[PDB]
């Protein structure tokens, strides 16, 4: 039962998706890009900047609504829905929560508009582990200097800026973890060639180095030694996030399969009618139906302002893992067409398997439910 | 808002159980296990406390309270004792809630003030060749006179050692199939009724389920519940409602476990660390916790759209499907985490463990739950 | 494929099993009860001295006859299977083993015969954690004193020796811990009464407790502070005889479940012929088979004198999981009846669970798996 | 003796097959993959190591080694790359076995020295209108004169782009349904016969699948291949045998990348720990061991059944359903288990995760497995 704004941008997006991305789901995926038209499509849509105030020339709306674009993004291009939910989740609400007035003026009007901003935690010696980050950050006077390297950047192939977790003072461990914005276009900082990936293909995933980049004082978002704060806390919201994007992969591909398996006549039947596949098709829905109410839930108790870390890991790791179940069986279900490249059922497969591996892989988010349950007893 | 938010009436009857539930049930639980035979003053105090009219109005003597509310006394119940919380759920969900719906108003005004103080409900639909495949159900009713003559047999009756009132449902005219049934209101203490010795069960033992044998029992034609033919439909409509009440009952029997097996491990040391510590153990607290969630979103989430007059069927399927089923999987776990103690009738997670497993097989069979999901699924798409 | 005497001790033991056994199994339940009439036919039929040799009135058959017989008991009553699998694997092989030759002159011949033994390892504070144990064997010149408790020893209310594993120097941790030969009627040892168990109600389970319990010299089996080796050792072999004890169980209750669903009509259909149903029953029955494949291949794997303690916790740990699914599902597929004591299916369910717990819990068992995968890399 | 007790014969053809694989199909997996495209150089290999004809006899250029030297050729070449194993499990366990089997003494020699040395074989079975349900097939022969004339399609016809020779089911009589399926040995350049486009394919990448279409395809009488009327029979008798082949293709490939991932998750470090040392991901592990043990064991018993003259059909249904489903499951967390870099195509893990996919879905489907298994269980009580 959503607000009018959230059924209305939900809708919006709905149509968006089948007109503008669906078409090109198959190429993009292929050749490892995502085409312009769907980027500047989602900056044209307001869908870049769903929370961002008005004044920046943001859509000013509810975290639940940036929860549904994901989801109804997902639903047809995981790639796509990964893509808005990086820039919504961590880069804006970052900005949003930490920034400077200056910063926010400067930024989120180029990030409501046109410009893409990476996250940029995880090194090749920091994945789970992230503030064993080894990239360090020198003050010399007004600058700091970064050296260092990242590894799994979503986004950054074309990005103009980067939200960097940079270490000031190793001796003291994570709390010397600090937050830098990245101008793309700096000496020293180089952007990788995206990696050949299983899935998610035309979600652009970079390594970065940083040989002495030069970062203004200005430019530290925050306060010097909590952006270990910053990056759980917006990795907390993100997890909301991806459980909404492999909610609505799964649930793409679900919706695609029905109809199909309603249509297909073996031994004088739909293969609906066979009773073993029709208990595996009510199996999963359980599944997605349970996947949809610990998303929406998570997201409602976010915005009320209640607990929401334990509930966001059981929707990220719930959903990511029926996800790939979901998908994994649609596949089947299909038979042989299921594992071509003429239909769209494979894809679904090989891009839910990210799931449980990003924004803390599921063992770190049973860790995290665990921690959370033990405060409880 | 979260499906967690409840009204303040909500709030204040869930808690009036739990006292309850603790004070008065909790003390007993093992010897009403352990002697298959509930006790008269939990029956009472159900009765006392309002937890047998929790929808009734309160001009039949009922609370007048919301369907979640009786889902949170059945759930709060079973945290406790599973065999407590059936025994309230029939009454609320499949006796009340019947008569509340199909009832003529001098149906209402007699049975639902004895209903909600002292006279218990069971609920009569499945034969020995009639599980299942409920509406196969071979016991006959023969019109003489102004009277119904009930003439079969029906097995598996929840209840049946205590109820006043038993809703029977028989076939009128066999030949028509499903659409001959017929819901009837007979009273235990007429003749040809006979109650059989209560089965001798894994768990739920408190609750008594008995056979039952029709000998010519003879019932007035006033007590038809309804419209002659459509006992069917109501026997299956009350039955989609208390799916979710069974998810309820499963949902706070696992909770209820959990939640007492949490501290042990917490307390318990092997290798210099407690039980929770080794990381193997953690994930799958982590992971039951993931599913105990889920299966009470998916319960409230039935009971929200049944109260706002939307399609509610297959969820409450889902709910009673999931919940059931990870009921299983939680209290089977929590025996494991216990170890050795955990096998032992000193400690109340076997108890769990043995109640648990019924939830998979009454108020509709998991094979049927997803027959029925996949039904709404066709016609989804 | 077996030997000839591997089947016809199998074929022996099954009708011994139908005849003497299955009459009393409710009874034994409901009573927390073993009948004497049973433990007497177990010694006249040669089951409690399998593998030991005729000389000391042992039957001198294989190890595999051993995993036969206690499958085949299993199928008929765990309880019964797990008396025979204590004497065979854990007290017959260590005093074998390690037994001086007047060791196994005395005891041999009444372990065959007459006399139950029992195994003592675990306590309060050192179930997992074995070596753990407190119970302490002071050396006061010709005799052992022992001080402490043990707990959850299977077949004490009949035993007439106990194996009891006792720490000589706590200093020196688990190398301090010996094994020795206890009589029952010894002054300072208190056999508790029988825990009320779940299932397995048939097998006596007591607490022990050690009040200065003296045992001669002359009755250490073994070396000194080796007795954390015979423990673990024999428990090796006990883990094939626990997953045929499993393997049995659940294969009894499967062999009565699917006569009942052929038989029975719901739809006017068999339940057999219902599809859900007939994949679970097809699914159930591979595990059956994987269990009985892993079982056999670790018992032929120690008889070939070939690593297989890996094999042995594979089995163990698959055996146990599988017998709990199948006796969950088999009530299940019986309805309502499965729900009766009227019925055999609810007392399978009850026994089976104990299997995850004991001879090593199922995590036990995976870190031990574990533990040789590393090795084998 | 243990399952994995191997004869001399046994031991030293699969120690010559682990040689090949790695030196001569390894440094090459990774471009078939990404092309599509077997590579000449491994067709040629595995015809001059002798892995065509296995259990041919060499009067005809074979081996005639043991089923189980098959079975065992088959999961060591599927360790390195599964669409080279089933390359080699096709020809053996379906062609070269229908030949075998049910050919005249004529066509044994004409065709089984062509297929030990150097001529592919397909294997066409399915249509667009008969997957699971092969004996729906709707490809035609009708008798003119001395000839059979073939009209209709195949689908989904694995190695079709090197194929020589493609034995084709096709129905004499529609009007007596499958009683009517026959077997015909149809050679390439037969004119009528057209090989169509190969499926662009999740993976088994390597492997050729492409669609034929038969018009007019004039056929000798001779090139029957068995009785007419028995194709039916032939053909599901070599899938029997090809379901143990598909088990040890499924064993095969994840036992490689089990064997492959394990060494990383040794060596790489977080949190100052080994990732083989979080207790979670070990017992992972270590179930995904026993599962692959399992999987062993129930396809050499199939294998060992079938040899000995044993009822093995169950069981090979058995180790085909389960070795397919952990091959899913174990390539699936392996991916988990290396982090990011397993989702990369410059580490193998992921191409083996999409090569296990295809394990539940061809030579019967999982379902097909589980009601032919019930089948017989039916039958055993
Ligand atoms: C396509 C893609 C996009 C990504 N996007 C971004 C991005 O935009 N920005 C960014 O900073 N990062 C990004 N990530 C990085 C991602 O968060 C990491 O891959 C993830 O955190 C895991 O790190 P790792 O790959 O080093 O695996 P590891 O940390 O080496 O984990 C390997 C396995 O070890 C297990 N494990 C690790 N630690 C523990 C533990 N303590 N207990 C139990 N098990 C454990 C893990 O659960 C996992 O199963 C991306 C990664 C990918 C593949
Ligand atoms: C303790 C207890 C209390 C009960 N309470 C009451 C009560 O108060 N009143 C009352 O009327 N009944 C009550 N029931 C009856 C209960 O609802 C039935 O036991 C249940 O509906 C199953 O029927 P059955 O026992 O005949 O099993 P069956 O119908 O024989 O089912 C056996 C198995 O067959 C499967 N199966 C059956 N049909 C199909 C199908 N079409 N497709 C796939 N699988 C199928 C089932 O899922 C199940 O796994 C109670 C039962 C018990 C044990
Ligand atoms: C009926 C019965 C009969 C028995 N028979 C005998 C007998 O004859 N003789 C005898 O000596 N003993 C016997 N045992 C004892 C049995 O072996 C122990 O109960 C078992 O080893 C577990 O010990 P615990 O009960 O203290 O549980 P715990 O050690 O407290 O374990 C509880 C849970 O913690 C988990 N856990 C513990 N350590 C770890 C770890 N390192 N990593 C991950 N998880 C861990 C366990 O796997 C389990 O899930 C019997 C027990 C029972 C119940
Ligand atoms: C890469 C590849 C290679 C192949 N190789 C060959 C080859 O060389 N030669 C050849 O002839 N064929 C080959 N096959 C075809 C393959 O055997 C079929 O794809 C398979 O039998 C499934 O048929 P289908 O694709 O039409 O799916 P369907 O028959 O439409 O099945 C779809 C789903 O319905 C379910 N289903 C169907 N019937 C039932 C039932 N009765 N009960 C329960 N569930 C049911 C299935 O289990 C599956 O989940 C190949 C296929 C592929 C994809
Ligand atoms: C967050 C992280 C790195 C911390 O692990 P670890 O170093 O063991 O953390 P801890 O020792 O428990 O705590 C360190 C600090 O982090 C905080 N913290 C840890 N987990 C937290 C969470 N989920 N939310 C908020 N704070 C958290 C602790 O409170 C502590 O801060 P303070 O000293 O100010 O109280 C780990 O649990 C994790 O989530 N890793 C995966 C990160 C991720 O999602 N990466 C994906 C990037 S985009 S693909
Ligand atoms: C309800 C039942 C018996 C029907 O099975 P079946 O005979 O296959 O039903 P159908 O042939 O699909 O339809 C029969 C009638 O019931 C209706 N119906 C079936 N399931 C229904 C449901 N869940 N809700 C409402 N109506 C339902 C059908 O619409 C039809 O009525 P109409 O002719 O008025 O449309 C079966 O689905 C079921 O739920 N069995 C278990 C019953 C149960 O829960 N017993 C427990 C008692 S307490 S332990
Ligand atoms: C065996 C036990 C107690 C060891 O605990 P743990 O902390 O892992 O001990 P470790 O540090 O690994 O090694 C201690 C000694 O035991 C040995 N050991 C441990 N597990 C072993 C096994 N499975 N087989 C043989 N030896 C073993 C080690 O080799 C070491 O001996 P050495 O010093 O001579 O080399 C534990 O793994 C276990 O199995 N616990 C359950 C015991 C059990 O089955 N109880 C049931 C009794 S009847 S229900
Ligand atoms: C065999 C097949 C096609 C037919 O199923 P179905 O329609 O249920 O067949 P049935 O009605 O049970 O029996 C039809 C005939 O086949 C026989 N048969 C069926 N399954 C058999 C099996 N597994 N082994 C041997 N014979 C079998 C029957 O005995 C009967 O022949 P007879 O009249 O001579 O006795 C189906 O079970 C199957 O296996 N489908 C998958 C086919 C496959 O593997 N395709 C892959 C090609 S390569 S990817
Ligand atoms: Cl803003
Ligand atoms: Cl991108
Ligand atoms: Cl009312
Ligand atoms: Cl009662
Ligand atoms: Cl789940
Ligand atoms: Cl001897
Ligand atoms: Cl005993
Ligand atoms: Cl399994
Ligand atoms: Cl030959
Ligand atoms: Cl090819």
């Amino acid at each position: 039962t959503f607000t009018d704004e959230e059924m209305m941008i939900k809708s919006s997006v709905k149509k968006f998706a089948q007109e503008q991305i669906a078409p090109l789901v198959s190429t993009m995926d292929e050749n490892s890009k995502m085409e312009k038209s769907v980027i500047q499509g989602l900056f044209q849509q307001g869908l870049m900047g769903i929370e961002v105030d008005p004044e920046y020339g943001g859509t000013g709306a509810s975290f639940l609504s940036t929860v549904l674009v994901i989801e109804e993004l997902a639903k047809v291009d995981a790639s796509v829905a990964v893509f808005c939910e990086i820039q919504n989740t961590l880069i804006n609400t970052l900005i949003r929560k930490h920034g400077t007035e200056e910063q926010k003026a400067t930024y989120l009007p180029q990030l409501t508009t046109e410009k893409v901003g990476s996250f940029c935690l995880s090194e090749a010696g920091a994945g789970s582990d992230s503030f064993a980050l080894k990239t360090r950050a020198d003050k010399e006077g007004d600058y700091y200097v970064l050296n260092g390297s990242k590894m799994w950047i979503s986004s950054a192939e074309h990005a103009g800026l980067f939200l960097v977790m940079a270490n000031v003072d190793p001796t003291i461990g994570y709390k010397g973890i600090t937050s830098f914005l990245v101008d793309r276009d700096t000496p020293g900082l180089h952007i990788g060639k995206p990696e050949n990936k299983l899935g998610l293909r035309a979600s652009s995933t970079c390594p970065l180095t940083f040989e002495n980049v030069k970062v203004p004082e200005a430019n530290i978002l925050g306060q010097i030694g909590h952006g270990y704060k910053y990056a759980i806390g917006s990795l907390n919201e993100g997890r909301i996030g991806i459980a909404a994007q492999m909610l609505g992969l799964a649930q793409g591909c679900f919706d695609y399969t029905i109809p199909y398996i309603k249509e297909r006549i073996q031994f004088g039947k739909r293969l609906f009618d066979f009773q073993g596949l029709q208990h595996q098709v009510a199996h999963v829905a359980t599944q997605l139906e349970a996947a949809r109410l610990l998303t929406y839930n998570a997201a409602r108790l976010l915005e009320a302002g209640k607990p929401f870390i334990k509930e966001a890991s059981m929707a990220k790791y719930y959903a990511s893992e029926i996800a790939g179940q979901t998908t994994s069986k649609c596949i089947e279900w299909m038979g042989g067409v299921g594992y071509t490249k003429d239909y769209p059922v494979e894809k679904y497969f090989r891009d839910a398997k990210i799931g449980t591996i990003y924004e803390g892989a599921s063992n770190i988010q049973l860790n995290t439910i665990a921690k959370h349950i033990d405060a409880e007893y």
